[PDB]
Formats: structure tokens, C-alpha cells, sequence
């Protein structure tokens, strides 16, 4: 029980396959996005991001990241279009980030690593609930957005300022009326490919949609991410940093671009 997966030397990504053999599967994520090789697919549609009726509820430190959770019991905040067939409901978002500004993203672009990566996780409403959706090859759609360090992202600050209250694993806080539209870049140009969850159980249920344009966050904003703890309250401090899985083999997949 006590030797659980994580991001350390003894329980990190190179160990995950022992408990989760799908870690060596045929459609694992993340991947490197080779820009010159990705092919423009003129049949891909614009993404439809409809977040105006989003109902955020709570923010949780789960010991690996923090999740901002949404009410997904109705079609409030939904992702449609692009490569997707049907309607995908937003359930949560979270980030992956580094100990230094030169690492932290899960996807890479021509081997470049960004400081962090935002994942907005959505599930296909034809499967009725999230737990059923993760058992399907087209069950989830994760919208990935890169973060670089530069100017502050004003729409991120409300997240940053609540992190002191969920420092340690298992802590949560009310987090209502947060508008995830404030985390998007200007352009919705994207790459897409079939992949997996990037944490155990690593299920091969995700249509990945990775935006081309990064958002900028300030050094102070990402420094606050790095003050979070992997540990629970009253345990030795382990800073929550480098909670990213490295790029996995592309195998028999093609990455498609929505743009020329
Ligand atoms: N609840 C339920 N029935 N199953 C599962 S499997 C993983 C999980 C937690 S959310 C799925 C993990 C995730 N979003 N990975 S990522 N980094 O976005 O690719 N719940
Ligand atoms: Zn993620």
C-alpha cells in the first residue's frame, strides 16, 4: 500500500509500468510534437470551447497536483468540434510544472519544454459518467495549454492566491465562480492525436488537443505553484515540483495540425 506512484526517483515515471503495464502501451502520452512532421488536416474543424456557464466548485491538492473541479452534472462547460464527435463536459483542470523555468511541460514542441502545462479535462457525455468514459478509446478530451514565464496571466491570479490554503496533500478549499476562459490564449490553433492519461492508471482514453499558442505567466505566479507540497500536513516537506511525465514513444500515430 505505502509504496505508491509519484514523481520521485523511487516511484516516478520509470517505475509506473510495474503497477500499470499499459505504461508501455501503443498510445501513451505525452509525446514530442514534431512541428515539421505534423500534418495539416483541412478537414479538422475549429474547436468550440463553451465555458460561459461553467460552475467551478472546489480546489483540491491531491498529492500530485491541484485540481480545480467543476459541476459536470449538466452541459455547462463543454468542448466540441475540432477532432471530436459529440459533446465533452469539463470535469477539472490542473497543471504540471517544473522546479526551473526550462522544464515542466509534458508535451514538448520540437523537443522544447515549457515551464508548465495546463490540462482541461473533459469527458464524452455519451458514456454518462467520467468513470465509464475512461474505459473508452474516445472517452476523454484533454485540452493542453503551454505556459511560458513572462508577463503575468491575470486570469490565473485567483488560483495562485488560494494555493496557501491547500498547501498539503488532501487539503481542499471552496473555489466557486472561477472562469476558465481567463486561462486561454488568443488563438485556438491546435495539434491533435490519440493518447492516454499522463498519470496512473495511464488509460488509453484521451483525444489530446494541444494549443499552439502558449499563455504567459509571471515568475511570481509559477513560484507559488512551486511552494505547494506533495506531502500531507505534519509530514516532512517535499516541494510539489517536476510533476510531469516525459515524452513517450509516438509509435503508430500521426499528429494532425488544425493550421497551416
Ligand atoms: N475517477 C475514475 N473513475 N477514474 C480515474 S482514472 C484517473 C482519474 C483521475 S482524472 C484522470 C487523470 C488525468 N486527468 N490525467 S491527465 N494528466 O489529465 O492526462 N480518475
Ligand atoms: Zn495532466
Amino acid at each position: 500500500m505505502s509504496h505508491h506512484w509519484g514523481y520521485g526517483k523511487h516511484n516516478g515515471p520509470e517505475h509506473w509500468h510495474k503497477d500499470f503495464p499499459i505504461a508501455k502501451g501503443e498510445r501513451q502520452s505525452p509525446v514530442d510534437i514534431d512541428t515539421h512532421t505534423a500534418k495539416y488536416d483541412p478537414s479538422l474543424k475549429p474547436l468550440s470551447v463553451s465555458y460561459d456557464q461553467a460552475t467551478s466548485l472546489r480546489i483540491l491538492n491531491n498529492g500530485h497536483a491541484f485540481n480545480v473541479e467543476f459541476d459536470d452534472s449538466q452541459d455547462k462547460a463543454v468542448l466540441k468540434g475540432g477532432p471530436l464527435d459529440g459533446t465533452y463536459r469539463l470535469i477539472q483542470f490542473h497543471f504540471h510544472w517544473g522546479s526551473l523555468d526550462g522544464q515542466g511541460s509534458e508535451h514538448t514542441v520540437d523537443k522544447k519544454k515549457y515551464a508548465a502545462e495546463l490540462h482541461l479535462v473533459h469527458w464524452n457525455t455519451k458514456y454518462g459518467d467520467f468513470g465509464k468514459a475512461v474505459q473508452q478509446p474516445d472517452g476523454l478530451a484533454v485540452l493542453g495549454i503551454f505556459l511560458k514565464v513572462g508577463s503575468a496571466k491575470p486570469g490565473l491570479q485567483k488560483v495562485v492566491d488560494v494555493l496557501d490554503s491547500i498547501k498539503t496533500k488532501g487539503k481542499s478549499a471552496d473555489f466557486t465562480n472561477f472562469d476558465p476562459r481567463g486561462l486561454l490564449p488568443e488563438s485556438l490553433d491546435y495539434w491533435t492525436y490519440p493518447g492516454s492519461l499522463t498519470t496512473p492508471p495511464l488509460l488509453e482514453c484521451v483525444t489530446w488537443i494541444v494549443l499552439k499558442e502558449p499563455i504567459s505567466v509571471s515568475s511570481e505566479q509559477v513560484l507559488k505553484f512551486r511552494k505547494l507540497n506533495f506531502n500531507g500536513e505534519g509530514e516532512p516537506e517535499e516541494l510539489m515540483v517536476d510533476n510531469w511525465r516525459p515524452a513517450q514513444p509516438l509509435k503508430n500515430r500521426q499528429i494532425k495540425a488544425s493550421f497551416k
